[PDB]
Protein backbone atom coordinates (compact mmCIF):
# COMPACT_ATOMS: atom_id res chain seq x y z
CA UNK A 1 0.00 0.00 0.00
CA UNK A 2 1.04 3.61 -0.24
CA UNK A 3 0.21 6.73 1.79
CA UNK A 4 -2.74 7.23 -0.57
CA UNK A 5 -4.32 3.94 0.50
CA UNK A 6 -4.71 4.55 4.25
CA UNK A 7 -6.30 7.21 6.43
CA UNK A 8 -4.07 10.10 7.33
CA UNK A 9 -4.78 10.19 11.05
CA UNK A 10 -4.01 6.53 11.68
CA UNK A 11 -0.97 6.66 9.40
CA UNK A 12 0.44 9.66 11.27
CA UNK A 13 -0.13 7.78 14.55
CA UNK A 14 1.80 4.77 13.35
CA UNK A 15 4.57 6.81 11.78
CA UNK A 16 4.92 8.79 15.01
CA UNK A 17 5.55 5.55 16.91
CA UNK A 18 8.24 4.46 14.48
CA UNK A 19 9.90 7.90 14.58
CA UNK A 20 10.50 7.37 18.28
CA UNK A 21 13.24 4.90 17.31
CA UNK A 22 14.95 7.28 14.88
CA UNK A 23 17.75 8.98 16.80
CA UNK A 24 17.61 12.29 14.95
CA UNK A 25 13.95 12.84 15.80
CA UNK A 26 14.43 14.55 19.18
CA UNK A 27 11.52 16.42 20.79
CA UNK A 28 12.48 20.02 21.39
CA UNK A 29 10.48 20.24 24.59
CA UNK A 30 8.10 22.89 23.32
CA UNK A 31 4.66 21.27 23.67
CA UNK A 32 4.99 20.37 27.35
CA UNK A 33 5.04 24.12 28.16
CA UNK A 34 1.55 24.54 26.65
CA UNK A 35 -1.66 24.10 28.73
CA UNK A 36 -4.22 25.28 26.12
CA UNK A 37 -3.69 11.11 24.92
CA UNK A 38 -0.66 9.96 22.90
CA UNK A 39 -1.10 12.60 20.22
CA UNK A 40 -0.54 15.21 22.96
CA UNK A 41 2.08 13.37 25.03
CA UNK A 42 4.03 12.53 21.89
CA UNK A 43 3.22 15.79 20.13
CA UNK A 44 6.59 16.23 18.42
CA UNK A 45 6.55 12.75 16.91
CA UNK A 46 3.04 13.36 15.56
CA UNK A 47 4.12 16.76 14.24
CA UNK A 48 7.13 15.37 12.43
CA UNK A 49 5.10 12.44 11.11
CA UNK A 50 2.46 14.80 9.78
CA UNK A 51 5.06 17.01 8.11
CA UNK A 52 6.84 14.04 6.55
CA UNK A 53 3.52 12.83 5.11
CA UNK A 54 2.79 16.37 3.83
CA UNK A 55 6.15 16.50 2.05
CA UNK A 56 5.39 13.12 0.47
CA UNK A 57 1.99 14.42 -0.72
CA UNK A 58 2.89 17.98 -1.69
CA UNK A 59 6.61 18.02 -2.43
CA UNK A 60 8.39 19.88 -3.72
CA UNK A 61 7.29 22.25 -1.03
CA UNK A 62 8.95 25.15 0.79
CA UNK A 63 9.20 26.11 4.47
CA UNK A 64 6.87 29.07 4.26
CA UNK A 65 4.25 27.12 2.28
CA UNK A 66 4.27 24.42 4.96
CA UNK A 67 4.04 27.10 7.66
CA UNK A 68 1.04 28.74 6.11
CA UNK A 69 -0.56 25.33 5.41
CA UNK A 70 -0.42 24.41 9.09
CA UNK A 71 -1.00 27.79 10.60
CA UNK A 72 -4.12 28.94 12.30
CA UNK A 73 0.08 35.63 5.24
CA UNK A 74 2.95 34.39 3.22
CA UNK A 75 6.05 36.19 4.47
CA UNK A 76 9.10 33.98 4.04
CA UNK A 77 11.61 36.58 5.29
CA UNK A 78 9.80 37.43 8.35
CA UNK A 79 11.28 36.48 11.73
CA UNK A 80 9.74 33.08 12.42
CA UNK A 81 7.67 32.67 15.54
CA UNK A 82 6.60 29.32 16.87
CA UNK A 83 5.06 27.85 13.72
CA UNK A 84 8.00 28.56 11.46
CA UNK A 85 10.41 27.18 14.04
CA UNK A 86 8.39 23.97 14.14
CA UNK A 87 8.59 23.51 10.36
CA UNK A 88 12.25 24.36 10.25
CA UNK A 89 13.24 22.00 13.04
CA UNK A 90 11.09 19.16 11.70
CA UNK A 91 12.66 19.51 8.28
CA UNK A 92 16.16 19.67 9.74
CA UNK A 93 15.58 16.45 11.71
CA UNK A 94 13.95 14.71 8.73
CA UNK A 95 16.86 15.68 6.50
CA UNK A 96 19.32 14.40 9.12
CA UNK A 97 17.37 11.12 9.16
CA UNK A 98 17.68 10.91 5.39
CA UNK A 99 13.95 11.18 4.74
CA UNK A 100 13.76 14.57 2.99
CA UNK A 101 16.10 16.69 0.89
CA UNK A 102 16.20 20.23 -0.48
CA UNK A 103 15.93 20.68 -4.23
CA UNK A 104 17.23 24.05 -5.40
CA UNK A 105 14.42 26.30 -6.67
CA UNK A 106 11.80 23.61 -6.04
CA UNK A 107 11.45 22.94 -2.30
CA UNK A 108 11.73 19.92 -0.02
CA UNK A 109 11.03 16.52 -1.40
CA UNK A 110 10.74 13.08 0.09
CA UNK A 111 13.77 10.81 -0.57
CA UNK A 112 13.51 7.18 -1.62
CA UNK A 113 14.24 6.26 1.97
CA UNK A 114 11.57 8.45 3.29
CA UNK A 115 9.09 7.18 0.75
CA UNK A 116 9.79 3.57 1.55
CA UNK A 117 9.59 4.31 5.28
CA UNK A 118 6.08 5.74 4.86
CA UNK A 119 4.91 3.13 2.41
CA UNK A 120 6.09 0.24 4.65
CA UNK A 121 4.11 1.66 7.56
CA UNK A 122 1.12 2.26 5.31
CA UNK A 123 1.29 -1.37 4.16
CA UNK A 124 1.23 -2.58 7.76
CA UNK A 125 -1.68 -0.31 8.61
CA UNK A 126 -3.66 -1.37 5.54
CA UNK A 127 -3.25 -5.00 6.53
CA UNK A 128 -4.44 -4.27 10.02
CA UNK A 129 -7.53 -2.41 8.87
CA UNK A 130 -8.36 -5.23 6.42
CA UNK A 131 -8.11 -7.80 9.19
CA UNK A 132 -9.72 -5.98 12.10
CA UNK A 133 -12.64 -4.02 10.70
CA UNK A 134 -14.47 -6.81 8.81
CA UNK A 135 -14.21 -9.10 11.87
CA UNK A 136 -15.73 -6.82 14.46
CA UNK A 137 -18.92 -7.91 16.08
CA UNK A 138 -21.98 -6.03 14.83
CA UNK A 139 -23.99 -5.61 18.02
CL1 LIG B 1 8.05 19.03 22.05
Amino acid sequence: ATVYDVPGDLLVERVAQRLKEIPEIKPPEWAPFVKTLPEQEDWWYYRVASILRRVYLDGPVGIERLRTYYGGGHAPERFYKAGGSIIRKALQQLEAAGFVEKVPGKGRVITPKGRSFLDKIATELKKELEEIIPELKKY
